[PDB]
């Protein structure tokens, strides 16, 4: 199964998950700093204080990417390293950190994909309401503009937001991610502001980087119905419209939220939200889709949104996520069918397994090889049926801080021994390196 000429094989990380040294060199606090330093928020009190120490070990890590012959690296920039107070003052040492990474990658022929926002909002902006405040569209545009002015001569591939559904709903409704709120009205104003801020950033990108491309990344699940009942099929319709790309792409491409999202959430959205839609339709260059698992879904009259998940005894990862490789083909087809974006990337796909270093000094993660191979094959399929998939990114290069799970979930194709900071390329890493070299699968 060979991929198109020029297909980008990548690996992906995020600033707070790997860097450590959150307050180094004049950096401002982030909301993940204050959230993880609040007892009870993160499994066994884990924080991003040290993480993978990538803040110091960045050169070695890139050298690993090079040695694996991986062609593209998706990483994110810590907003508070660049603007410690969120707006105003620019921190040169913050710029220098990412300049060195950028220059290094280009020297080695690796393509940088920069995620502008992967969840580490400056604490100083959270004090002014964060994603709840309409003014964040201005704050975000200013931050984006600084990035473009400083890095846009070298970085040509940009992503505004990582998984804005998670940012809004997990952060502001479920309260399990920073800033840790549980208010459905705040959560939907966050959804809306994330859109407005994304669109402002695209608009300034067009004034600042006349040769680049910019897009946005969404999380997606593969939802199937529990039965053939009408109501279960509809529960699936709502879950795709709410949890997957349509919550955002329907505004971007059609100028309104999806119909089942409005049925559920119109009372929570700002009163004149439609006034912002023509601006939200700012043209984007690509869609990034993240994908991990599938979910059986059932109408449920008692559930908060009239939907419950139902367990299936399929193979699961350490996260307890059902392994459903056909979901990545489905989401790929669906996105072309619904919005026909000109380019698509799988910006994250991967798995967490309970990896051990064997006596042989190796990490035999056949379970992860099997997971990757299966999904890469289904992505291959989608390409054969005309989906303009331009790239595929494994989450993650490294084992890292898995948010509220802390270090207990390992997604890397490279093992990190946190006691020593030693990297050990896993079997899956060697395997993936062979698929990049061959531009696809042997089977
Ligand atoms: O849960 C796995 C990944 O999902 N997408 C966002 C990442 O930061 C996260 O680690």
């Amino acid at each position: 199964k060979k991929f198109p000429e020029g297909f980008l094989w990548g690996v992906a990380t995020a600033s707070y998950q790997i860097e450590g040294s959150p307050l180094a060199d004049g950096a401002g606090m982030s909301i993940w700093h204050t959230f993880s330093h609040t007892p009870g928020n993160v499994k066994n009190g884990d924080t991003g204080d040290v993480a993978c120490d990538h803040y110091n070990r960045w050169k070695e890590d890139i050298e690993i990417i090079e040695k694996l012959g991986v062609k593209a690296y998706r990483f994110s920039i810590s907003w508070p390293r660049i603007l410690p107070e969120g707006t105003g003052r620019v921190n040169q040492k913050g710029l220098d950190f990412y300049n060195r990474i950028i220059d290094t990658l280009l020297e080695k022929g690796i393509t940088p994909f920069v995620t502008i926002y992967h969840w580490d909002l400056p604490f100083a902006l959270q004090l002014k309401g964060g994603w709840a405040n309409r003014e964040i569209a201005d704050w975000f545009a200013e931050y984006s503009r600084v990035l473009f002015e400083n890095f846009g001569d070298r970085v040509k591939n940009w992503i505004t937001l990582n998984e804005p559904w998670v940012v809004a709903i997990v952060g502001h409704l479920y309260g399990v991610h920073a800033p840790g709120m549980r208010d459905i009205y705040v959560a939907f104003r966050a959804v809306h502001n994330l859109l407005r801020a994304h669109a402002r950033a695209v608009k300034v990108f067009r004034e600042t980087v006349k040769d680049g491309k910019i897009g946005i990344v969404f999380n997606n699940g593969y939802f199937e119905p529990a039965s053939e009942k009408e109501e279960d099929i509809r529960a699936v319709r709502f879950m795709h419209q709410f949890n997957n790309y349509p919550l955002f792409l329907n505004p971007i491409y059609r100028g309104d939220y999806p119909e089942l999202v409005l049925e559920f959430a119109r009372e929570y959205l700002p009163e004149n939200y439609k006034d912002d839609m023509s601006e939200i339709q700012e043209k984007i260059d690509f869609v990034g889709l993240n994908y991990y698992s599938g979910h059986l879904v059932k109408f449920d009259p008692d559930a908060p949104a009239k939907v419950s998940f139902v367990e299936r005894d399929l193979p699961k990862t350490a996260m307890g996520w059902e392994i459903v490789p056909e979901g990545i083909y489905w989401i790929l087809k669906k996105v072309k069918e619904e919005y026909n974006p000109p380019e698509v990337y799988i910006t994250e796909n991967g798995a967490a397994f309970d990896d051990v270093v064997s006596e042989d000094g190796r990490v035999h993660d056949q379970n992860r090889i099997d997971y990757l191979k299966a999904h890469i094959g289904q992505a291959w399929k989608a390409i054969q049926e005309g989906v303009p998939l331009k790239g595929y990114f494994v989450w993650s290069l490294l084992d890292n801080f898995e948010w509220a799970e802390g270090y207990s979930k390992r997604f890397g194709i490279v093992y990190v021994d946190y006691s020593t900071q030693k990297r050990i390329v896993k079997d899956s890493g060697y395997w993936y390196s062979n698929v990049v070299k061959n531009n696809g699968l042997e089977d």
